């Protein structure tokens, strides 16, 4: 249970950072 | 408390995916 | 530590709200 949550959490953090860069690129272009 | 962490993670995973869907629709649309 | 997970989830939720806010301002720009 713990491991399943932490792994899902790390993946969501990586996605979060990627979407922040994507939104900035969308605004900036 | 653990159930609340699971529920928060699931709701944020869905929020995360919904935002990704709009960003991908707009950047290739 | 469960507080470490709580903190990471809170930071992701704040990032999620910040990106949604900026995307909404962009789309309505
Ligand atoms: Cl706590
Ligand atoms: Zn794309
Ligand atoms: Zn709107
Ligand atoms: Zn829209
Ligand atoms: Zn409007």
């Amino acid at each position: 249970e713990w491991e399943a949550l932490e792994k899902k959490l790390a993946a969501l953090e990586s996605k979060x950072q990627a979407l922040e860069k994507k939104l900035e690129a969308l605004e900036h272009g």
